[PDB]
């Protein structure tokens, strides 16, 4: 019956990209067909934006229509942290709904990134995983991305974050690659972007040495 | 000696193919560490063999080959 | 011959800066007396912006009326290549000075940041020199920083580029450490902010043990 | 039509050089149509000295000559640092224009100069860098060559002096080499000649992976 409004908060890699800082989403579902106006309200810091954009409703099978919108506002005032305010007001609903939204208080924290090599016993398989961890950042935001400077890797996996003892988060990053691309030394690096990270980039390269005392077995050459 | 409680099981995710994947992490002190002490993952799944699977590991990784460098004189 | 207006290029660190927004400055020199207040104007590609600011008039040494003007301009704006234009109004000037700058136009090209480890006797005097240097960009728009384990400490030598023979401009940017400081091994980080670069912002890490190839080194010519 | 005067001053490798002949070059632009010839004259010390080199004047499309007027001062005469004097003279200018130049002998300070290895990932890209750092000057006229097995390199880059917080201005010396060349282990040499020099030369060998102790050291990987 009544239309339900969900939360939709922004990711956080849409704030870090150029192209994408000011849209934010509110969606509604299980709205009612027979009333066919629809009331968007934006309530920034408590006050009203002039500017709204709302894309048409989406029919849907079982008496239902889909309602999405997208306002405008400054990824910086996103940052500060202050409360935004959407409001969706329809005649089925007796009474308006307003939901908030804003990103989680806590104390910021420096996450830790680790790259760590594939295990011996990988080469058996055809193709070879790299793993890049980080820990340690109590925010959820974050945006881990493989890189290479030769070619982006069109393969990237990442589980959702954990929650950890002391409160902080954690998680993985996973790239499975060829054989022969990582044995020729290949460069590839796991991108790490927070919040509380100093210029909100972070780069760990893994080489190609696993650093182990022997791996020339070459004989050397001495020359005065 | 016995099972620890410090670990932290990710939960499964898709992958390319469609087989699950999963990481766990479990926390110790580096004292234990550099002494020599085994560490095993066991995992339970249908498709295993008896439903067992233990890998450990013994800190023994990156192992030096048996050939070296030879040194020569000039 | 009057007051003289001016539309000074946004600093580069600020252009590239998600975080810190670009800003636009427009400044008048030797504003008459009998008239300190001028009219200001603001265009964005003909369109008239109420963002547009203006600080208040500060005293000059020489005894000099001097006014600034501040616009805020949208980071991806700039990305674009918008054009914007400051008109400046005053009694005393016959006929106003108007004052057009454009965005840099050239072939975005990848940028080569590369570090240079000490010698074996760099750590023999009292400071160590740690250098890194980025080659192949057209644009002049670069940003170059110094990173020492999450404390940030940097030089701004900002040593002016030089063109190469194929064109493409380079620079280069040195950091002083002490003997401990190097042979600690801590990472030190060059951040290198372009437009050319994936993300707008890349690092490179040098360490102590930043690398040694497999191949033999020789020690003696 | 508002002539102006430059001050040029004058190369310090012409002065090292024993064999180069230091020379003195005042310049005058902006000069007018109806009076092209002018006026000059020359004092050295504060005495005539009977040499000039006075250069034809030549039609431009802004109707305005450039007349270089070139002095030959010994190596002492030079280091003495004593004024030389230009006075140019024309019809429309109502008084003669007055030029001075002498450099500042101020606190002579031997630089020192310093060579790196070759960064790691150079050896992927086909042209390998090679750096000469030089600081610990006051003065900014420094001479800088590169001699590889005892000829001049063709191509060498010179960054311009900057500023510093030792006072002393420091500066890079980059050169552009071939992987086949290094490969097979090519010498190059910095070679630096200052003013406040010792014999006025300061030069130094280097290889791939340049130690100073005689022993084959390696890095963690």
């Amino acid at each position: 019956g009544g239309p339900s409004v969900f939360l939709f908060p922004p990711k956080p890699k849409d704030t870090l990209m150029i192209s994408r800082t000011p849209e934010v989403t509110c969606v509604v579902v299980d709205v009612s067909h027979e009333d066919p106006e629809v009331k968007f309200n934006w309530y920034v810091d408590g006050v009203e934006v002039h500017n709204a954009k709302t894309k048409p409703r989406e029919e849907q099978y079982n008496s239902t229509y889909r309602v999405v919108s997208v306002l405008t506002v400054c990824h910086q005032d996103w940052l500060n942290g202050k409360e935004y305010k959407c409001k969706v007001s329809n005649k089925a609903l007796p009474a308006p709904i307003e939901k908030t939204i804003s990103k989680a208080k806590g104390q910021p924290r420096e996450p830790q990134v680790y790259t760590l090599p594939p295990s011996r016993e990988e080469m058996t398989k055809n193709q070879v995983s790299l793993t890049c961890l980080v820990k340690g950042f109590y925010p959820s935001d974050i945006a881990v991305e493989w890189e290479s400077n030769g070619q982006p890797e069109n393969n990237y996996k990442t589980t959702p974050p954990v929650l950890d003892s002391d409160g902080s988060f954690f998680l993985y990053s996973k790239l499975t690659v060829d054989k022969s691309r990582w044995q020729q030394g290949n460069v590839f690096s796991c991108s790490v972007m927070h919040e509380a990270l100093h210029n909100h980039y972070t780069q760990k390269s893994l080489d190609k040495s696993t650093g182990k005392p022997t791996l020339y077995n070459v004989s050397l050459i001495m020359s005065d």
